[PDB]
């Protein structure tokens, strides 16, 4: 066999193949996908199937480059509300495969061969092999629980200040922010996000914050974007995607928006990257986005409706695992919960990949066993830090009512209903 | 002020993110671009509409990050009886955001900082700008036609061997190969692949072949996988695209297929770029095969149609660009044109003090002018290269019969038919 592509880093250790090819062979009650086991909004895959059949020949063919214009024109009047500023639609928006290639195209684009980025644990999947396949250098930090009280909100999820300020200094060149947080649903607090912004400030360093989740944030709490503080704008790249939006994760159309100064290095990326993006899905996503449009502050707008819909979802999940035992951290926004399990650990049911790492091993043992399967949050820390994942599992709550009862039932089933 | 040492260097905008805004500021007869003008295959677009319509909720949500099982399973069986082997449809096929993030992964993945990169022009304009970003060191050898005064084949645009051989040594990495080429649409006869097959075996270089115009190649030429040649299939990665394969080029779904060993370098370029395509425009790609391969004989097969189609088209097009002075390339597969025009050729009627590359502003100025697109063939040259271009001009035949007469008038008039 060959090798090495180039001095990569073969990030094969991707949990979600191997997550993938367990829950295949085992079937069990999946609460391990990451999106509905149901279906999104009919308009949004109505506009699909409308552009499809669209008598306008080039509705199929090549669109723009840095964003099908119709998109980018209702994306611009979307964010330019919300963060109360004109974004330009043709400079300061670029649409990208997914929030995945936007991140692709904003890491590859601004950090170098010895650039550090700092990043935040748990992290979502991609951003260090991206930080370490554009040369940089990662430095980790992670969100810890404050274990006192009681009852457990992502919110008790903190960073410690002086280890995050310590960590700051003149080569750090990014550092890369998930608000609402994958997979603890933690939301920055207005304090949290002006910690991140005075160290931007004060060490002139690009913050990049991943808001995919950004219309998910239950009710009691309020997504605040980091690009909106004080000399934030003209420092910040914030990224969404369209699959999160509109609960339509197949589709794969993301985009950053920021300063036309910073976007210039995304779009040098993208051009030789992918070059565009499709054409039926963007014009989709931009009548979904214009439907919203015409009644963004009526409780049937899917941005406003989505929490709720989550909101029983996930305190139903929460209480049947606090039955079972686990102790569960209740996000604040998004549709994943991490919890704590203090079940049989590495008992006579555990006997896996011993050597690594615990949370893999009960994960996989109940999916064998009990048919439930989780994800194992350790997948999502630096080695260092791993021994922080593994008293813990992610689990997705976006699931049908009749599977997350099934679910409830076979942990009682499991555990022994009293 | 800073440094973005990646390579990602200038490439301010590629020729595509600067004439796509062209046409779509002056609106002219678009003979530039590379698409098709009117409606591409029914069945195709149908299954795109019944897979956003689809009553299964996983068909618009994500898909294996290597390709949506059913269009691998369809890639495979297709590539399979072609390249007269069994392909692994899971390991020696890898699904991508079009031909371009194919090749993007294949270099990214498979060129190093000081590998050289051998490269023939004039060549599609992201060859080179990979290839710098990945580091790598590219090599340039023309082609150019054979003392040609007039109208030609794309077959007597030639390289020369010689010269090929040399530019072969120890650090030598890879060699990208185009055909049906564009622009030229040159189809490389046997003899032409063996030529550098032999050179990749004794240098040990990895072969690129980018066949997105496979099916495109006029009688009486056929087109020739140098993955087929004695000992190829070990060190070659062929690239195709749907866009071009189903007449679809917003779809933006391309594949590489090739040995498991060369390809896992791909798949983990890619799975660390944007994890993942689109899911129902896979399934419709996948049901478009499928149509396919139960006719694959048949004068209905559109991977048999288009050619007999685009001939026609092909042949009225060399025939008014001749007949206003031009002297046209017949192509002997695709959809592009190029021809050499001579106004200033031998006519002290125009000179530019200006000194730009007279391509560039000879093709703007019919835009603006006579709202006749096109595009400078200079853009597919490496900087000390780009003069061999000036004197030519690539226009797309792929238009409607009426838009074509469209074309001829504008020219007749713009000349003076008399
Ligand atoms: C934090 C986070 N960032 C980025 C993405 C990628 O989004 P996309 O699927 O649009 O590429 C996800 C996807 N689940 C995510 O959770
Ligand atoms: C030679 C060549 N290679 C690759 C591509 C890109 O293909 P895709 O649009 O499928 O990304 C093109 C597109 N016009 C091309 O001409
Ligand atoms: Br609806
Ligand atoms: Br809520
Ligand atoms: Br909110
Ligand atoms: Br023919
Ligand atoms: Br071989």
């Amino acid at each position: 066999k060959f090798d090495l592509p180039k001095r990569y880093q073969g990030s094969t250790k991707s949990v979600w193949v191997e997550y993938i090819q367990l829950a295949a062979q085992y079937k069990p009650l999946n609460l391990g996908q990451g999106f509905p086991d149901y279906h999104a909004p009919k308009y949004a895959l109505n506009a699909l199937a409308a552009a499809a059949n669209s008598p306008d020949p080039l509705a199929n063919q090549y669109t723009r480059g840095f964003g099908h214009p119709r998109l980018v024109q209702a994306l611009s009047k979307l964010y330019s509300q919300l963060v109360d500023r004109t974004i330009n639609p043709m400079t300061e928006v670029l649409v990208t495969v997914g929030a995945y290639e936007a991140l692709y195209a904003t890491i590859q684009g601004h950090v170098d061969e010895g650039d550090e980025v700092i990043i935040i644990e748990p992290f979502f999947d991609c951003y260090e092999p991206m930080v370490k396949a554009a040369g940089g250098i990662p430095r980790f930090i992670p969100l810890k629980p404050n274990k006192t009280g009681g009852t457990i909100s992502s919110a008790d999820w903190v960073l410690d200040n002086n280890e995050l300020e310590a960590l700051f200094n003149e080569k750090t060149k990014m550092i890369i922010i998930n608000t609402p947080h994958n997979p603890l649903g933690k939301v920055m607090d207005r304090a949290e996000l002006e910690v991140v912004a005075n160290l931007c400030k004060k060490w002139n360093v690009l913050c990049v914050s991943d808001e995919v989740y950004e219309h998910m944030v239950f009710e009691p709490f309020e997504h605040i974007r980091i690009c909106t503080l004080p000399g934030m704008w003209e420092r910040t790249i914030t990224i969404g995607s369209a699959g999160k939006t509109f609960s339509l994760t197949g589709w794969k159309i993301g985009w950053a928006y920021g300063p036309e100064a910073l976007l210039k290095n995304l779009q040098m990326v993208h051009q030789n990257c992918v070059y565009t993006c499709a054409t039926p899905i963007q014009e989709a996503i931009a009548v979904g986005f214009e439907t919203e449009l015409k009644r963004l502050k009526s409780p049937e707008c899917y941005f406003n409706s989505i929490s709720g819909e989550l909101m029983a979802k996930r305190d139903y999940m929460a209480s049947f695992l606090a039955e079972v035992g686990m102790n569960p951290t209740v996000p604040q926004g998004g549709y994943f919960m991490v919890a704590d399990w203090s079940s049989l650990d590495s008992k006579v049911d555990l006997t896996q990949e011993t050597d690594a790492r615990k949370d893999y091993r009960f994960t996989k043992w109940m999916t064998k066993s009990v048919g439930l399967q989780g994800i194992p949050p350790s997948a999502f820390y630096s080695e260092p830090n791993k021994h922080l994942g593994e008293d813990f599992v992610r689990y997705c709550f976006f699931k049908k009512d009749e599977n997350l009862q099934k679910a409830a039932e076979i942990l009682r089933k499991w555990k022994g209903s009293s």
